[PDB]
């Protein structure tokens, strides 16, 4: 399978920038969402969602197809709560509907990024919507109640090592968890929409206990009304995994630029870009346009 990328007919950096500001505009406007957390974080997620479901060995699944739009990505339990980020993004594909549908589930995530203070992260256009039968099969994506070695595993399949592994956990300082969508709770509230190191700060100084959540699963949930996921814990459980923690918690500067660079990773992972391709975007968000 080769994936390659191409140029939505004609569009240019400007055309781009427009629908990032599109989405911009509108995370600021509808900021009530999720009791005021705002749609950031579940566009992270959804970016991250539509991009982990590759797989390294046969070059299917990831980003490229925009097959979340499908009926069978989109009812994925795993994707549970994504529908969400997804209502919100339909407006803005109806007003550019020259874009590709790959192409704005990750713009989506990139911009939540940057608007949420978080660093620039370059994106690269191209991603072409692919037949409803390219739409991988459910399961691809990651469980919770798990541990590190599980994690490790599960990241090789997309070609991430443990740096990569976490600086991209450190996004879990966003948003929250509900009962409702995977079976956990918290933080017990309420939640986080700017994008900091927080994340490793939290595991590495809070005093977690492990408990029993009303779905039956367990959590680390801490006095201060924090919680993490077994799996989010288990970074600390992992002598590897630990050090770049520490490291996060201590630079929040090399935690952006890691994040940054795997970010774009796992958005760009399975795609071929011609030799022609533009060079990769870093848009200006509202802030820098004076919007
Ligand atoms: C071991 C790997 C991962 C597991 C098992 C995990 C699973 C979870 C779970 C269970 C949710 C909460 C869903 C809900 O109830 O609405 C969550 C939330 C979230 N995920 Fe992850 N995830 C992992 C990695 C990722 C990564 C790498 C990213 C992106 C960089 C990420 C971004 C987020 C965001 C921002 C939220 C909060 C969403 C919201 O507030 O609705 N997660 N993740």
């Amino acid at each position: 399978l080769v994936h390659v990328a191409s140029v939505e007919k004609g569009r240019s950096y400007e055309d781009f920038q427009k629908v990032y500001n599109a989405i911009a505009l509108k995370l600021r406007e509808d900021d009530e969402y999720d009791n005021y957390i705002g749609y950031g974080p579940v566009l992270v997620r959804l970016a991250w969602h539509i991009s982990g479901t590759w797989d390294k060995h046969d070059n299917t699944g990831g980003s490229y197809g925009g097959t979340y739009r499908f009926k069978k990505e989109f009812n994925d339990p795993s994707n549970a709560g994504l529908q969400n980020g997804f209502k919100f993004l339909e407006p803005i594909h109806k007003e550019f509907p020259w874009i590709s549908s790959g192409d704005l589930f990750s713009l989506g995530g990139v911009t939540a990024v940057q608007e949420m203070q978080g660093p620039k992260i370059p994106w690269r256009c191209g991603r072409v919507d692919t037949p409803e039968d390219t739409t991988p099969d459910n399961g691809r994506l990651p469980d919770a109640d798990k541990d590190a070695g599980y994690v490790r595993t599960f990241f090789q399949r997309l070609n991430m090592n443990d740096r990569e592994v976490v600086a991209l956990m450190g996004a879990h300082a966003l948003g929250k968890t509900h009962l409702k969508n995977s079976g956990y709770e918290g933080p017990q509230g309420a939640a986080n929409n700017v994008f900091t190191n927080e994340f490793y700060l939290n595991l590495l100084n809070e005093d977690w206990k492990l408990e029993k959540n009303d779905a039956n699963n367990e959590q680390w949930d801490s006095k201060s009304g924090y919680m993490m996921l077994p799996t989010d814990y288990s970074l600390i459980q992992d002598p590897k995994y630990l050090s770049i923690v520490k490291e996060y918690a201590n630079d929040q500067d090399k935690f952006f630029k890691d994040f940054s660079k795997a970010f774009e990773k796992l958005l760009e992972d399975g795609i071929t870009f011609p030799k022609d391709a533009p060079s990769p975007f870093i848009f200006k968000t509202l802030e820098e346009q004076g919007l």
